[PDB]
């Protein structure tokens, strides 16, 4: 009861507490906001599935959100903001993924500093966008951490001294695909695993306890993200790619943001609203694979670039359809709550 | 008289009759609007000369119309807009140029499947762009059927097993031109080729058949159009580009569609606005070649992107001239209206 | 007295002066806002640093102006815009940059017929770019410019028969750098480099100049630039780059006019500005790595992208912090008026 939802009571409770636990709270909701969570239980064992899936990873993207919450309160942005952890998760992503997308090896402290850096960016970058999507009542989904991270894998790039990144290639010869290796197991594990992949980790235990981690604060999200990853698996063997890259979630991530955003948390949870998010997924896993292929040109991963787009457009929509209710950034809570103030309006 | 303009007397005369007709009537304007021709009649010419150059381009590009304008009405779109072809001619576009873009042969019934699907985002994607573009009065051009054409192309590439694109690679070698082959025939030919091109069709006898469905509307549309396929081989004649190159009209269709928008159509016809035309066709044929160049080194086709940003930026341009006067959106039908609404203006 | 500033009591007492001296006015104060200069003297002392580089480039680039501030005068622009010599910078840096490019050799008359046309483009840019960015009261630092330039450089090419452009390619191995190579002499020359890059200069000599044109106008001008050529020099220390590449001031001019415009020129001179243009100008140093990389794919030079969208990004910044304070844009005129006007605010 206390723990479900975003924990309102609790943060009743602790916004007279000293000041270390408040911000202990906020780099918690900062990590669980990834998955559109402002829960602090859910954060926690979002933590612990980024711990059982890289301590290293863990480490960067902790100091990313704790330099992203410190940077926004530096820079005098709204502190209820910042108290729902909508100036966490950007500089999570990035810590996250300037770790995964290292050519170095494990705990290589160096990339602290890079880290650090780009995480400072990534209020600074929020606030400017929201200067302009603010007109259209628009959120800044991970534009930050995608900007950021992109520039910044970029600037290094694969060739780089001292911070050497993966190397990203274009596919240059037709895969062969043969539809009677397909396993199984594995086509049924990608699933965690692409839920799993919004945080960067192959881990199948790491993507089911995201799974958890969603379910505590709102079954409908994790539904709708369980669903984003199966629509994103569907999307990639309609467009035949080889299983390999389907069993590593890189085709459902997208998805999963995507399906989670409009099935529930900006639009009203309806029927039409639950089959306009399954349209948004298939487009998002379309122009994911559309955007890899671009952006591994020039050697950078794709990001989260493809969900952010398709969730703008598909919140741009306009149309005359009642049952799909676009809800004021202001009263968007969680899904349960968002279509319980739908049905009073 | 009954024939030419918009058709309204027809329009008024169908608002009364079947459903099925009037959806025919607006796939057939959807058909004329690529050309921004609101006529019933040129579209059905438009599709007799598609039948000319492929039957199977055509069966694609008005699989594409009729799955864009039912996807506009299941969104609840603007009924008028749905009915002068405004939700209808994206989606011709799409399908027609993943025919021609499709490494498989003709008749490939698969490829139905992708084009249908991206034929549901240009409504989608139109919708969310006059989210944005309304904000400034500016149409959407081809912005839809450009971001749904690029994506799939990038998404699929030439080497997908299902969905093969055909190649396209970025030049590099500095080519050989001997100015003393150049074929006048094929240089004269490379005008209704070029007109042609905007639907994907090098055939001249296509694009003449172009010609005479702009000037069964508007005969101030086929001139522009006419004038503005010169002004595309003129300016690659400019930057010596290869003479095969010039003959495929593939430097001109964009200029085409530019000097048709700017020179009577967006902004009301007096000799500086068809100087503006002029101008703003030869800054498109430019941003063309750029635009191919740059989207070349991931394999994609230009497509109309520099018809859709020149003609913004030209329609942005603020200037204290009386003369120039943009129409507002909603009194924009032809330049010949155009022009005598400027007048009682 | 009369020559810092941006000369009030010259532009008075020629306002009433023969056309022909008004527009070898705004032809200097044109040359001189390349680096936010409104300063006729500082115009002319440019130009003799320019022709100490190479009287060529000198050639292209008061075309360049001359052909902009003609475009705009004919385009019917503001005509205290156009007497304050933003409409000119950009056609100076257009001319500029597509003589730096030029594969020929210097004096290649030709290049003038391309030069021409796109300082033509540059106040039709900036007028629809106003058309957008005065609705967030933001500048078009120099995106009229970029855009063009790109546009061009792409559509040339290195290939181009014509006019051909220098070959810019994609690092493609790790750099070999052994500290001990270091050069002290040179380092520090890469300053005035720096500086005088932002015209695509790299005679230090014709940085110096710079740095006394900047002086005569603006001392906090002439501080900021140097302070922005360091910050780069020390971003590319800071991320291993070659020493041959840190000492050609190629990672310098971005942060050289990102510090001259976020401290004192568009927010007011404060502590907390200072530290802020600061910042801005390392996170643009790394912002243009990034965009020099990815744009090193399809050939094309940097540019002044980064400078233009880090500043853009750091004043759309919002923050409660009273000392950070944004001038309104009629009221910009340089660092020691701006401090002072909002000192009586």
């Amino acid at each position: 009861g206390y723990l479900t939802g975003d924990m309102k009571e609790y943060r009743i409770w602790l916004k007279d507490k000293h000041l270390a636990l408040q911000f202990i709270d906020w780099v918690l909701r900062g990590t669980a906001q990834v998955m559109f969570i402002n829960n602090p239980l859910s954060g926690l064992i979002i933590f612990i599935g980024l711990l059982i899936q890289n301590p290293w990873w863990t480490i960067t993207g902790g100091l990313g959100t704790v330099v992203s919450t410190l940077t926004a309160l530096a820079l005098g942005q709204d502190r209820s903001a910042i108290a729902s952890g909508l100036h966490g998760y950007n500089g999570m992503l990035v810590g996250l993924l300037m770790a995964v997308f290292s050519e170095k090896l494990d705990y290589y402290w160096w990339l602290l500093f890079p880290v650090t850096f780009t995480a400072m960016s990534c209020p600074v970058l929020s606030s400017a966008l929201n200067s302009i999507f603010s007109k259209w009542d628009l959120p800044v989904f991970t534009l930050p951490f995608n900007i950021a991270v992109t520039l910044y894998l970029a600037a290094t790039g694969h060739y780089n001294l001292f911070f050497p990144t993966t190397l990203v290639e274009p596919v240059s010869s037709v895969p062969n695909i043969t539809w009677t290796e397909m396993e199984m197991p594995l086509l049924l594990q990608a699933i965690p695993v692409g839920v799993g992949q919004v945080y960067g980790c192959d881990n199948p235990w790491t993507g089911g306890v995201f799974l958890v981690a969603l379910f505590i604060s709102s079954p409908l999200i994790c539904l709708h993200a369980a669903i984003g990853s199966i629509v994103g698996l569907l999307a990639a063997l309609s467009v035949a790619t080889p299983f390999e890259t389907i069993y590593t979630g890189l085709w459902s991530y997208n998805c999963v943001l995507s399906c989670i955003a409009i099935g529930g948390m900006f639009y009203a949870l309806t029927w039409q609203t639950h089959l306009l998010a399954l349209i948004c997924a298939l487009f998002c896993a379309y122009m994911e694979a559309a955007i890899s292929n671009i952006m591994s040109v020039v050697g950078v991963p794709p990001g989260t670039w493809a969900f952010c787009l398709a969730t703008i457009i598909f919140l741009l929509l306009t149309t005359n359809n009642p049952a799909i209710f676009r809800l004021p950034l202001s009263k968007v809570t969680y899904p349960e709550a968002n279509r319980i103030y739908y049905l009073t309006v």
